[PDB]
């Protein structure tokens, strides 16, 4: 659990700029931050995480206003019942005890909850 | 000052790394803020401060 910044200097010092991520939750939120502490905000750049959860995850548009970050979900959208069933999680969430924010948001579904 | 994102958007289209901030102390503690969020801090561009102090400031 340290930081990966050599790996990515020789990765950038290598003309390259298309790389993979996989990994787990915890670490795909530290390496998401420490991508952003070191500076890698940039449209020379595009990530891809395999973790499937993203939207319940601590993920913000504007901070991202140059680098392109692509991604998959599992969950489906769209749906009336689906919809329904995410405000009842929020609401059930929002009044609970509040729970650490280290990576990850509460009141939307995550993957192992709704398997 | 807090949405000063679009001039040094075409600022940074126009292609200018050599900036002068004419600011002062409060100025000072927001724009070393955006610098951070608007995703720019390649080491191509060349910064400095009129005010006097740096120590005081993170």
């Amino acid at each position: 659990n340290k930081d990966a910044k050599p790996l990515l200097k020789e990765m950038k010092k290598s003309k390259e700029f298309y790389v993979i991520f996989d990994c787990s939750h915890e670490t795909a939120a530290e390496i998401l931050k420490q991508i952003l502490f070191m500076g890698m905000m940039t449209e020379y750049y595009h990530y891809f995480f395999t973790t499937l959860d993203l939207f319940a995850l601590d993920l913000e548009l504007y901070r991202y206003s140059g680098v392109n970050m692509t991604g998959f979900r599992l969950l489906n959208i769209d749906n009336p019942h689906v919809s329904s069933i995410i405000e009842k999680w929020s609401m059930e969430r929002l009044q609970a005890p509040p729970r650490p924010e280290t990576g990850l948001l509460d009141g939307m579904m995550t993957t192992e909850a709704a398997l």
